[PDB]
Protein backbone atom coordinates (compact mmCIF):
# COMPACT_ATOMS: atom_id res chain seq x y z
CA UNK A 1 0.00 0.00 0.00
CA UNK A 2 2.89 2.40 0.67
CA UNK A 3 4.36 1.92 -2.81
CA UNK A 4 0.83 2.25 -4.19
CA UNK A 5 0.61 5.61 -2.43
CA UNK A 6 3.86 6.78 -4.01
CA UNK A 7 2.51 5.62 -7.37
CA UNK A 8 -0.67 7.67 -6.98
CA UNK A 9 1.26 10.74 -5.82
CA UNK A 10 3.65 10.37 -8.76
CA UNK A 11 0.73 10.10 -11.18
CA UNK A 12 -0.80 13.28 -9.75
CA UNK A 13 2.55 15.07 -9.99
CA UNK A 14 2.85 13.91 -13.60
CA UNK A 15 -0.57 15.30 -14.46
CA UNK A 16 0.34 18.56 -12.71
CA UNK A 17 3.68 18.91 -14.50
CA UNK A 18 1.91 18.17 -17.78
CA UNK A 19 -0.99 20.60 -17.42
CA UNK A 20 1.04 23.43 -15.87
CA UNK A 21 3.54 23.76 -18.75
CA UNK A 22 2.33 26.26 -21.33
CA UNK A 23 3.83 29.32 -23.02
CA UNK A 24 1.47 32.29 -23.41
CA UNK A 25 -1.67 30.22 -22.81
CA UNK A 26 -0.93 27.65 -25.53
CA UNK A 27 0.95 24.38 -25.05
CA UNK A 28 2.31 21.51 -27.13
CA UNK A 29 2.47 18.94 -24.30
CA UNK A 30 -0.91 18.87 -22.49
CA UNK A 31 -2.85 18.03 -25.66
CA UNK A 32 -4.92 21.21 -25.64
CA UNK A 33 -4.70 21.21 -29.45
CA UNK A 34 -3.66 18.53 -31.95
CA UNK A 35 -1.02 20.83 -33.48
CA UNK A 36 0.41 24.34 -33.61
CA UNK A 37 1.25 26.52 -36.61
CA UNK A 38 4.06 29.05 -36.96
CA UNK A 39 4.93 31.32 -39.86
CA UNK A 40 7.55 30.20 -42.36
CA UNK A 41 7.17 32.68 -45.24
CA UNK A 42 5.99 36.17 -46.11
CA UNK A 43 2.98 34.65 -47.91
CA UNK A 44 1.72 33.04 -44.68
CA UNK A 45 2.60 29.40 -45.37
CA UNK A 46 3.04 27.77 -41.98
CA UNK A 47 5.79 25.77 -40.30
CA UNK A 48 3.53 22.95 -39.13
CA UNK A 49 4.45 21.30 -35.82
CA UNK A 50 2.59 18.24 -34.57
CA UNK A 51 1.63 18.26 -30.90
CA UNK A 52 2.95 15.61 -28.52
CA UNK A 53 0.41 14.93 -25.75
CA UNK A 54 2.60 14.27 -22.71
CA UNK B 1 3.35 -0.57 38.80
CA UNK B 2 6.75 0.80 37.78
CA UNK B 3 6.27 -0.31 34.17
CA UNK B 4 2.78 1.22 34.21
CA UNK B 5 3.93 4.60 35.52
CA UNK B 6 6.79 4.72 33.01
CA UNK B 7 4.27 3.94 30.27
CA UNK B 8 2.07 6.84 31.38
CA UNK B 9 5.07 9.15 31.42
CA UNK B 10 5.89 8.01 27.89
CA UNK B 11 2.36 8.66 26.62
CA UNK B 12 2.47 12.14 28.15
CA UNK B 13 5.84 12.85 26.54
CA UNK B 14 4.34 11.58 23.27
CA UNK B 15 1.42 14.01 23.44
CA UNK B 16 3.80 16.84 24.35
CA UNK B 17 6.19 16.13 21.47
CA UNK B 18 3.18 15.91 19.17
CA UNK B 19 1.65 19.23 20.22
CA UNK B 20 4.97 21.10 20.38
CA UNK B 21 5.73 20.62 16.67
CA UNK B 22 4.38 23.51 14.61
CA UNK B 23 5.98 25.74 11.98
CA UNK B 24 4.93 29.41 11.81
CA UNK B 25 1.61 28.74 13.51
CA UNK B 26 0.60 25.70 11.42
CA UNK B 27 1.39 22.00 11.53
CA UNK B 28 0.42 18.67 9.98
CA UNK B 29 1.49 16.01 12.50
CA UNK B 30 -0.75 17.32 15.30
CA UNK B 31 -3.94 17.25 13.23
CA UNK B 32 -4.69 20.94 13.75
CA UNK B 33 -6.76 20.93 10.54
CA UNK B 34 -7.73 18.44 7.86
CA UNK B 35 -5.32 19.87 5.27
CA UNK B 36 -3.20 22.79 4.13
CA UNK B 37 -3.13 23.76 0.44
CA UNK B 38 0.27 24.98 -0.74
CA UNK B 39 0.51 26.59 -4.16
CA UNK B 40 1.43 24.57 -7.24
CA UNK B 41 0.57 26.87 -10.19
CA UNK B 42 0.12 30.61 -10.64
CA UNK B 43 -3.63 30.50 -11.32
CA UNK B 44 -4.10 29.64 -7.64
CA UNK B 45 -4.55 25.88 -7.98
CA UNK B 46 -3.33 24.23 -4.80
CA UNK B 47 -0.91 21.44 -4.07
CA UNK B 48 -2.63 19.44 -1.34
CA UNK B 49 -1.14 17.78 1.74
CA UNK B 50 -3.66 16.07 4.00
CA UNK B 51 -2.77 16.13 7.69
CA UNK B 52 -1.60 12.97 9.43
CA UNK B 53 -2.75 13.22 13.04
CA UNK B 54 0.32 11.80 14.79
Amino acid sequence: NALKADFESLRDQLQKAATNAKFNGVSLADGSTTKLSFLANEDGSNFTVTAQTL
